[PDB]
């Protein structure tokens, strides 16, 4: 579980940080805003050796985010692989891990509060204020979060990825939806679920291709 | 000379965090608060060693450079009291502290800003510029400004030297030309009666001039 929050105001950027400072498992280096209000970013370390998946990782860490935001607003969200949550079609948080040196580097941002929504991202973009119309004590938003990440991390260690698979899938943005992979035109078709490693499979005219990252958007 | 900022809610110090942390220049290290209550600004930043060698001019020059942003911003003057405080009157307001932790010079400046409980146990040594102007003020705007001149002040410092900042600093010297004790290593009487090229504190006792080169002395009153 994580036992101690650095709380900053402001800062940089807390993947940043945690390449530069030595935090101790455990810890979240939270900000209230990145300098390249209302939104939450944090950052955290893992054991390298016990998430040697990243594809799996950040989708069981998007799970955790969109069961904590629903258990507080009671508002269901949706997954975007390989690693944002959305809110239909728009993303309210993102989920990065960053392999660096000797660290596994977790990144999360969460669109909390935030009133203004640019108009160029008004159609990718929201957050729980536009989504419930209230605002959300962040710090227990980070809390719960925090937990539920604590929670299926432990699982997923104990078990393995099949406790999540399914969960995933069923929560999947274009799921059963025709698709394109961004910026390649061959691969196209419907999206159909998740490899056991945790790639994304489409099936297309020639059969199931199996995707290990990239964007996918509908056809 | 400052750009990068990190602001944290708590810490144990500023000064110890930047122990740990290591941290490039021109980064600040902000604290609303240190455990070791709300409305204060602390901060710490590294200088380079080499370039500042003297923690008794370097005080002085970190303190009257806070005393000018300060000025600037409330339009009230203030003192400097030998060799690393900022006072208005009687009363503390800023405290200057320079640090050599391992091959880093860490400084640490706190500021009175808005606190609203002032105990009893020090309402006569202490003062904020909430009770000074009646007024509170934005905290990160006078950050900013105080780094300002600071940075402003240390390029010239560096380039030139003391002597562009001694008399102005000892036209700002609380307790000139009243009778003074040192206390902290021993114990130094007598008139204060200016300060020398060095950044030490003239001294009339009764054996004459004494120039207290030493920073572990605190200048009281007597």
């Amino acid at each position: 579980m994580f036992k101690n929050l650095i709380w900053l105001k402001e800062v940089d950027s807390t993947q940043e940080r945690l390449k530069e400072w030595n935090v101790s498992y455990g810890t979240a280096l939270v900000a209230d805003r990145q300098t390249k209000e209302g939104g939450l970013y944090f950052s955290f370390l893992l054991n390298p050796k016990e998430f040697e998946n990243l594809l799996q990782l950040p989708l069981v860490l998007g799970l955790s985010v969109s069961e904590a935001l629903e258990e507080i607003t009671e508002i269901p969200f949706s997954l975007k692989w390989p690693n944002d949550v959305y809110f239909q079609e728009k993303k309210v948080s993102g989920v990065l891990c960053e392999l660096s040196k000797d660290k596994l580097i977790v990144g999360i941002g969460i669109n909390v509060n935030q009133r203004e929504i640019p108009e160029e991202i008004k159609d990718r973009a929201t957050t729980l204020y536009e989504i419930t119309g209230k605002d959300w004590d962040r710090k227990e938003v980070l809390l719960k979060v925090l937990k539920r990440i604590s929670e299926n991390l432990k699982k997923f260690k104990e078990k393995s990825f099949k406790e999540f698979k399914g969960k995933i899938e069923s929560k999947m943005l274009y799921l059963g939806e025709e698709v394109k992979l961004l910026g390649e035109g061959k691969i196209t078709g419907k999206l159909v679920g998740l490899s056991e490693k945790g790639g994304a499979l489409i099936l297309t005219e020639e059969g199931i291709k199996e995707i290990l990252s990239g964007e996918f958007s509908l056809r």
